[PDB]
RNA sequence: ACUGAAACUGUAGUAGAACCAAUCGGGGUCGUCAAUA
C-alpha cells in the first residue's frame, strides 16, 4: 500500500532498535478532545524525562546511564518546548474504547514509557 | 526761583523625635536508567 504519514523518529535510544515509525495519516484518525490534565500531564512526563538526565547530559554523557551504545532519547535532549504540546507535535496515546467511547488516558513520547 | 541729608531687613531659633534590617531554613542524601521488536 502507500500512505501519507509523518516520521516519527527517536534517536538509536535502546540498543535493538532498528526502525523508526511513520504515522500513517492517510487512511483513517479519530479526533479527540485535549483536555488540560491531559497537557499538563505530558509537561511532567517530560520534565521528568529531562532534569533526570540533565546531570548525565552536562556531564556530556551521550547514553543511558546502564545501556551504552544507545543515545538520548529525542525528548530527553529536546528543549523546554517538547514540554509544551503544541499545535502538530505528535505522541503516543494510550486509549481504551471503554463506555464504548475512545477514551485517552494518557499521551506518551515512546512506546515503553515513563 | 534750584535733587534734602543720614539709616545693614536685621535680631533669636540644632530638620529633628521615634523605629533591632529583621523573621523561617541540619550542607543534606539511594534506587535504577532507557524503548523497542
Amino acid at each position: 500500500e502507500q500512505f501519507e504519514g509523518f516520521v516519527y523518529k527517536t534517536n538509536k535510544n535502546i540498543g535493538n532498535k532498528h526502525d523508526e515509525r511513520v504515522f500513517i495519516i492517510d487512511r483513517e484518525s479519530i479526533e479527540i478532545p485535549l483536555s488540560r490534565d491531559l497537557r499538563r500531564k505530558w509537561r511532567e512526563l517530560i520534565t521528568s524525562y529531562q532534569e533526570i538526565h540533565k546531570k548525565e547530559v552536562d556531564r556530556g554523557d551521550t547514553g543511558p546511564s546502564a545501556v551504552n551504545g544507545a543515545v538520548w532519547s529525542r525528548q530527553i535532549i529536546a528543549d523546554e518546548s517538547e514540554r509544551n504540546l503544541s499545535d502538530g507535535t505528535l505522541c503516543y496515546a494510550h486509549v481504551k474504547k471503554e463506555d464504548g467511547q475512545y477514551k485517552i488516558l494518557n499521551l506518551y513520547p515512546v512506546m515503553i514509557t515513563r
